């Protein structure tokens, strides 16, 4: 009952990524828990506390964006750990266009980790090293 | 929590077991499908214990110098009993060769699972100092 | 402990007036003979209210801007019952010229001392990135 | 204003003790749960006795080298008579591998607190040039 | 080999289709499960179908600008009568931002398996230029 | 039968690696098709046949090496073409030490087809991108 | 060697004809399966009239721009009757888009050969710079 | 064509002569009047043997060091009978100063003319890296 | 002593008459002879007022931006009962062209002669910032 | 008397470089007050105790030197404040010998403030800006 | 007569620099012979024929400009050969204003050739180094 | 013309001398007076003599490398029967400090003037490379 | 000595005329055949009043920028009572193109000579910047 | 003019002294209050021959490698009988530190007056590289 359970965690991670790419703050609430940390980036090193950090990237500019961008998971692997916590990692790229109109490129590394709260995922922690997009 | 504090302590010896070289004591407390994302595999996702024996051998088990890790903050999320997150800013002292102490830091995030009363380690990421 | 909760609550207040450009807040959580360490002192240790009130005099009407200040671990140390020391992280959130979002880190320590009752903040220490 | 001599002295007593490498006379003069903010420990809040005992163990190759440090217009805030706090512009004369004379300047916020009969310190923040 | 000349030909119709745009074009000679390297994978490996759609969809459709693709001296690795594989220097003709003709040169490796009569690309390797 | 049939490819492919990381050019040679093409980083840009160019590093560097070297094939992905041939892709890690002695990684892209002449697999052609080493 | 001022001439014909753009006079001159090393082919060999096709269609923002092209002591051998050979340095003084004079340099070998009365260029090599 | 095997033939000998220094075979190969393109001239054509000589007479001793040259894909344009044309790239391995191997890349184009029933190199230019 | 804080706040007025830009009570507060080295004259030593005479009548006359200067722990030496010599480091605060909030550092010298009943400044002596 | 004491500031400030430039630390000691002022380039835009600081100078760099040195007083302007206090300035040029034994010349500006306490000259006061000593 | 012909070349070059000074080509073409060679910092250092590559420079800058300019000869030297022969050397420094009219100098070494032809002094070569004019 | 070859000649015994350090054949085919510009006086007419003396005392003369000078399509003006000018791109093969040939540009304008019996060098302008 | 300020005095006048861009004062002051060495003609001796005059009328002329030039501690070699030679320090306060002040430094030497009645300025070495 | 030669004649002992490091010729034909503007004075004027000296008693005297100096085109002001202003560029040629032969171009005033029957260096302005 694994190769269908781990297939649940791709899908609610996959919705989470595309809450994050579309600038839903809402959506985005609702599948963390309130509170979650973060390893990030644009977070210099410090472990932050997700919801009230990522609140910034939301309101001022993913809510503002209207490019074409284009995410894909590389290659997932996913850890179950019982049947109430799930960890998930995988490569991130990014295809996007500049200001210019020219495609690019960015990768990162993401570790995700999730935990069943009253029969819904929710995401606990992160980790993403790489490009800051 | 009482919990919280079991967490850290068997973290503590995973890394104790880097700083010494024990390759031994580090596979008994990893899942043997463990993941990892560190700056040294350069943004792949690798088999922790394929890949981490090259620096065992290499590296760490000689300790010629002396060497200690610090966790600063560790945060813990517990899910349910049997699951636990650890996140932590991981601070190194070490001599260069000079000899002369230096500083790096990293950010590592591992993850614990509670296997008939033991726990395992079944993935870590580490961002920052490329180095370990 | 609520006695070390009480030396973050009035420290966090002092914060707020920063960010919003609240003066008459920051004069009376601050002693009028307060010392300060910071990047913008080149190096140099400044003395009272007059060194900072140029930054809220000059700086508040961009209030426009949106920016979010995040404090991380802060740690006290009590000597007695009318002293007390904090330290902490203070993470910013900003927009540059462009428009796009950025974050500054700085290291802050700050001293208060129970006078009338009454917390003052009596010296700070900050190096790191300038206040944006 | 007595008591800031006495801060002054045993400020600088500490600081030699530094200088010469003396460890044992560091711990008498620190709490036990000292914390740090220093170029050294890369923008971190640490431990204070953990992390400063690998720089005295490991940097043997600097005694035979004559320092001279100065401590540039202390000021000294007195918090009742169990607490203080000393903020100074710190001078480092000093000769490199090549025998030319140097000069390094920091930034040092120290807080003390008399435990018993002697002061101890509690607290530090260095910003500027690296100890090491 | 006459055989030769069929690779060459069928490899033609693929690059002139990625030449045009035609995405369907592209599908129908490809493998559903084909995989890619190409620098704007960032040296990974790629389900081609899935990551090209996005430039599909984004630059070469509108062919506002005049392009032309060359295969300078194919090398063709025939296993058998079902397999081939064909290795070239691939020369593109373009013309930039401000309407001038530039080229720019990649390497290309593509492999095609022959199923009931039609040639499917399974695999595919280009190194060079980033941009294509 | 592929599975297995698979893994007959990872075998011949992993033996190969391990001949040029030993330097031992006479297995190479054995297992390449004389007539073998190669795509590297080292041939700048240009298509070589593969046992000549590459004899210069077997006997100038790769049979005088006697450093550490552990190489990885991640996530091997084999396609199967027929009973007589296959292709493999892959991403090679490579951990070394320098001249100082301090651990060093390097990455780079390989892709190998393989030809069954005569009951034995054949490496017929490579391309590799990224590192040369 | 009244044949060599033919050569002289008739290649003077087809730079001439580069300069104007005269497409269609470029081909007559040029035997169909003419190859070229030049530095817009990156070091490969091309097959002369598919790759050069692409320049002359797309170059039209520069017509109205003065351009002069001398050849530099240019030397002719001579391979029989119907075959000859001419090596020179190609000077071309130009106008930027800044209206300031401009010269550059590069040396062109290149192959002539008698086919029925008229001669017909049949491979060039230019190295230095770019025609573009 | 054995006629374009002709060709191949004996300018791969011209190339072999060069490697090893054999400065006799060149000279017979090469008619006393040919003419140069080459990047050691400084984009100059020099005429004769003698300019090449140099690099015969200076460079011999050092044959110690292991070399191996490749040329790729010779294209040959045929004039009728008494001459011919060759153009290829040209691929050379080589030790630097560490002993590391390193790879440079040139092209070159080869101009022969039957005299005596004998083939004599008539002009040669080569663009890209200087003969190591 | 009271008379530091007379040569304390003499200078004061110095500084503030700078800063607004009146030159007429700059000149009564010094002495017709005074000399001065600062990094606007280059390494040289000039005459006070007419050398600065062009900086009062072209930029700090028309000065409207706010500035803010702070005298950091002056140390005065008192000679006599009409020679002092009053030593300082000076910050000064401004908004640059941007409106962004700056901060520079000068260590000033300035000494001063009460000549009948009125401080005259004789000389001064400025490193660090070239202020204007 | 103004041209006499000028001529007396005149020669004690040339004593006090003359004790700097052989390393004497006990002569300079006796013509400076034990509560002299420093700026200077090695202090760092601080100013410092002169006799203090300058003991690490004088102790292992001066003294010890016995290379080629000749300075240079330029255009030195004096100012007398009353009848026990003068404040001379200069430039100084110092020719010297680098590692290579090669001349080099280097400039400093120098102001020196005298204060006659009892029968005696002392430096109470210095200002030197240009190249660090 | 020695003296007067240097005087008479004196003379000859002088209207050569004024008819380049002006941009007048008709009169430049007089004064040269149709077969002068020309080295000069335009011709990247190869040796051209100087009525047919000048004529660019002529017919697209120098006729057109009116911009201030000031030529000055620096200590000619000339070399008698014969009575039909000469050859000039000087320093020529050329004052001009530059896009933002502010004025700059350029120095370049000139030599230029004479040839008595029939009654005229005929330019037969030249060499510039120096600033591309 | 024969003149011309003479010039070619005599031209060619001067770089010779120049080559192999003989001061005194090149003192005899120059003039007393000569002139020259070249790189190494620094943009001023020397004489030539005087100033070219330093550079076969202390360089050329003691020189035992070989060197090879090529003298690229000599341009010869005949100004009646004992004026001369020769003008001419100057290519000098040599052997750099690490025994690696290297080549060198420069272009060179001579003037000869036969009097009585013997060409006598009267200027030169040299451009290019500074020799040496 | 009087003749030391007299080669003060002339030498301030021939600077005056130079930063008001007075070209007719300045021809005066000047020797037709006097020489200079300037930073503007790269390293060359320059005859004559033509080079300076192209500044004159190009630059200096139409100057309406405020400008400040100082003579620091002339030092004057009095050779007889009819030549003079006078070296100093010019220090140059000038507005840049955003109008902000600015110093230059140069040092100059002059030497002049007295013919008839008037001095006139033979010869001028200036270093530094253009 | 005679004169004019004669000014070429003493300047160029006067640098012949300089190349060969001979300190004590040099003070000879040197007023011992003369001045002198050069690079390495840093800009500043500088007063007698102690500054030089430092030079002759650590490089110059002691240099046995060969070094030739060229008075380039000397122009000669004579102010009267008793003053003389010459101007030239020099050109000198030495070895490096590797030995190779390398060229450095200067420009120099130098002002001589005939103090009773001698002529005396007062005053040399030299712009460049020290
Ligand atoms: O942290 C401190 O206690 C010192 C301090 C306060 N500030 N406040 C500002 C600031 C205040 C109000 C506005 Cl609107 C904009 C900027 C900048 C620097 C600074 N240093
Ligand atoms: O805390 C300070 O005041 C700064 C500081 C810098 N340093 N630098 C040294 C030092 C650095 C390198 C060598 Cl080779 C020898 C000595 C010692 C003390 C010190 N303190
Ligand atoms: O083959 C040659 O002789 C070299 C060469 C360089 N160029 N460069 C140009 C050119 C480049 C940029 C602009 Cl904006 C305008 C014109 C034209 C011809 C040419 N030939
Ligand atoms: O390719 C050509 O026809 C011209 C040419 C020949 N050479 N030969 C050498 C070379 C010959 C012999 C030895 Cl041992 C070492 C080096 C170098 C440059 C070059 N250009």
């Amino acid at each position: 009952p694994h190769m269908v359970r781990k297939q649940e965690i791709i899908k609610v991670n996959q919705q989470l990524i595309e809450a994050i790419s579309n600038g839903d703050f809402e959506s985005y609430t609702k599948m963390c828990d309130p509170g979650m940390t973060a390893f990030e980036p644009e977070a210099l090193g410090n472990l932050v506390e997700g919801l009230d950090f990522h609140r910034f990237y939301f309101e001022n500019l993913w809510s503002r964006n209207s490019k074409p961008v284009h995410n894909t998971m590389l290659n997932p692997h996913i850890h179950l750990m019982g049947d109430e916590s799930a960890c998930i990692a995988y490569i991130r790229i990014t295809q996007y266009l500049d200001a210019g109109g020219i495609p690019r490129t960015a990768q990162s590394e993401e570790t995700r980790v999730w935990h069943r709260r009253d029969g819904k995922w929710q995401h606990v922690h992160m980790h993403r090293s790489g490009a800051p997009s």
